[PDB]
């Protein structure tokens, strides 16, 4: 119930993998250095309800946040996933186990949050890549896991 749920070494070293369904990604238009840590958990929030209101099957299914948050990118919704967080990355890899959908850099991570009780299954974090600039990225997890996945992307980035 405390502190982090890997050693320290799988971490640094391979990463620890999850299978998640990748569930798409909102641009995001502010840093969110500049925003206080109510509004950022509101922007992650509202990113979940974005994607999922529009992928099928999605478990969590005028916008508040127009200023901060854009488009959708659905590309890649839906799709299962092995994720992989280690500190050199978060690996988003394709379910024929060889196509990888992401990689983003650790040091590029902003922000990352989980939803509220009607989202809790939902990881939300905020990076950068070539394809999407700052974007809100969605993971839909099974049950147990968001939280494991969320702390060690901070355990991840502390790491690094
Ligand atoms: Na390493």
């Amino acid at each position: 119930s405390m502190g982090w749920l890997h050693p320290n070494d799988k971490v640094m070293g391979p990463g620890v993998s999850y299978l998640v369904r990748y569930m798409g990604c909102v641009e995001v238009l502010q840093s969110m250095r500049a925003l206080d840590f109510n509004t950022r958990t509101q922007v992650t929030r509202e990113a979940i309800s974005l994607v999922c209101e529009a992928v099928p099957g999605a478990k969590g299914a005028s916008r508040p946040l127009s200023s901060i948050l854009g488009r959708s990118n659905l590309k890649f919704a839906g799709m299962p996933i092995t994720l992989t967080v280690s500190t050199s990355s978060l690996n988003l890899m394709a379910a024929d186990c060889k196509q990888i959908i992401a990689n983003h850099h650790m040091q590029s991570i902003s922000f990352a949050s989980g939803g509220d009780p009607d989202t809790a299954e939902y990881v939300a974090y905020v990076a950068k890549d070539p394809v999407n600039q700052r974007a809100c990225h969605i993971l839909e997890c099974p049950e147990g896991l968001a939280q494991d996945v969320i702390s060690t992307i901070g355990q991840a980035f502390e790491l690094r």
